[PDB]
This record gives C-alpha cells, structure tokens and sequence, in this order.
C-alpha cells in the first residue's frame, strides 16, 4: 500500500502534486486485475488541473508515500521490480501508446529489490526526460509488489500480483526532440497471466531468477534511479 504525494524537478520540490498534477486514486489499494482499465491510471483517471513544466535532460523524482508523506513509504513486505512507462497526455492512456523509461527488479550486489531501495530512498527514484518533442505527457510510476504473486488474481481473486500505478502530469517545454516517443504498450492489456514477472513465488525461487515483465527500455531512455535527491522534512 502506496500513493504519490508528488514530484521534484532538479532536487526542487513542486508541492504536493495529490489531485492537482498525480491523477490521484482515493487510497493506496493496490490495483490487481489486469484486464480492468484500473491498469492505466488506477482507479480515478482523470485529467487533473497542473501538469509540471520540465526540459529534456531534467531529472523528475517520484516521491510516494504510505500514510503521511516522508513515513515508512511501503510495507517491507512488498518485494518487487519498479518502472516507469511514459505517454503523450493525448492518449489519456488508452491505446498502445506506454513506453518504458525505466526499469529496475533486483540488484544482485546489495540483495534488494528495487521496492526495499525506495523504502530507503524515503520513496524517491527518479527518470532523466527524455528528448521526446515538446508537448503534454502523463509519466506512469508501477511498483509490482508480489508478496502473493504466487497465485493470479484471476484464479484466486484474493491473491495476484499487486500494481501501485501512479500517472503524473508533465509538460515538457524545451526538447531538441532527437528522440521522437514511439507507439508503445496497453495499459490494461501488456501484462497478461503468461507475461513474465507476473506469477513468480518469491519465496521458493531466487530473486536473481526473476525476469520483470516486458516490454524492454526504449532506446530513447535516459536512466534513472532509486535514491533520495531531497528532504521532504525542511519542505
Ligand atoms: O509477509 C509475507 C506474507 O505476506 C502476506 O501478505 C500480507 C502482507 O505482508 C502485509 O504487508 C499486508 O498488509 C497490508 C494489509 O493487508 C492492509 O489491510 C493494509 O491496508 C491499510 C493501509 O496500510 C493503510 O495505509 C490504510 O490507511 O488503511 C488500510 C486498511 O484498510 O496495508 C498493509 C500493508 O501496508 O497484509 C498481507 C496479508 O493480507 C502474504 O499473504 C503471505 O503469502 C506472505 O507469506
Ligand atoms: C476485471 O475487469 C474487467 C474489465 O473491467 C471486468 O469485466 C471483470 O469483471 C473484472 N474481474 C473481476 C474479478 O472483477
Ligand atoms: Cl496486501
Ligand atoms: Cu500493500
């Protein structure tokens, strides 16, 4: 359980983004058929009254948040991979139009999923934007929390794979647009029962055997990160 409670550009906290630039759902239930058009932008999808301005190359930090910002972030428990999907604002997210940024399941160095890093990272992880053209974008936050991936959700409802999806506003200004936004995936359709990533027993198989769910990175991607890049207790 896990919301938005909004975004720095640069290391400089926008404010609280809930309902005004995150299409904010009304709590931090996790989303987990993945058929429902609860997978695009959860629950309340719709167009917001902001929308962020950044360029290209700036760094956009997502910072979540439990019960009150800067908290415990996620329950421990929610082991799991991290990406970031991006779509021009045009789409309001229907149509193969998501394209990934980022990615990020586990780091075999430190032994942490990228979820155990964001509870330290006091829910900050970061893309860099890409050289996309200049225009209005929604950024799609997913953590995929698999405490009870073991099962499916549509062969036992009461467990599946867990979706915290969360649609940010930006604006991108400045951009030389090097990198034209290919189509990308549908969010709901991408992730089927098959896909990789999606049913996978944490438990019984090592973390280095998981394969996140496609589709890959774009080649336009600039990176990103999982790592505080700001105090939210002197804001
Ligand atoms: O630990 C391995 C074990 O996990 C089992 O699943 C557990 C989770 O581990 C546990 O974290 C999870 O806790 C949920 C709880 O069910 C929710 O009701 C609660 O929702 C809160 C929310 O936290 C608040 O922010 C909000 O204001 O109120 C609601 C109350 O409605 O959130 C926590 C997580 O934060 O519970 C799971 C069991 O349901 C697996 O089942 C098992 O297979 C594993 O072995
Ligand atoms: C999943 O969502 C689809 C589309 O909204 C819906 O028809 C189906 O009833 C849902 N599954 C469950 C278990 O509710
Ligand atoms: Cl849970
Ligand atoms: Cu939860």
């Amino acid at each position: 359980h896990t919301l938005v409670w909004g975004v720095w550009v640069n290391g400089v906290d926008q404010g609280d983004g809930r309902n005004i630039y995150i299409r904010s759902p009304p709590n931090n239930n996790p989303v987990k058929n993945l058929t429902s058009p609860d997978m695009t932008c959860n629950v309340d999808n719709r167009v917001v009254p902001k929308s962020v301005p950044v360029n290209a190359g700036d760094t956009l930090t997502f910072e979540w948040y439990h019960n009150t910002r800067d908290d415990d972030i996620i329950a421990s428990s929610h082991h799991g991979p991290i990406a970031v999907y991006i779509a021009p604002a045009a789409s309001n997210g229907q149509g193969n139009v998501w394209v990934k940024l980022f990615e990020d399941a586990y780091n075999v160095t430190n032994s942490t999923w990228a979820v155990d890093r964001l509870i330290t990272a006091h829910g900050q992880h970061s893309v860099v934007v890409p050289h996309v053209a200049p225009g209005d974008y929604l950024f799609r936050a997913e953590i995929i929390a698999l405490h009870e991936a073991d099962s499916l959700y549509s062969q036992n409802p009461i467990r599946g794979a867990q979706f915290y999806i969360s649609c940010a506003q930006i604006t991108i200004n400045s951009s030389d647009d090097s990198t034209p936004l290919p189509a990308g995936v549908p969010f709901p359709g991408a992730y089927t029962d098959s896909t990789p990533g999606i049913q996978f027993n944490i438990y019984t198989t090592p973390a280095t055997s998981y394969v996140a769910p496609p589709p890959s990175v774009w080649s336009g991607a600039l990176g990103g990160s999982i790592a505080q890049v700001g105090d939210a207790s002197l804001e």
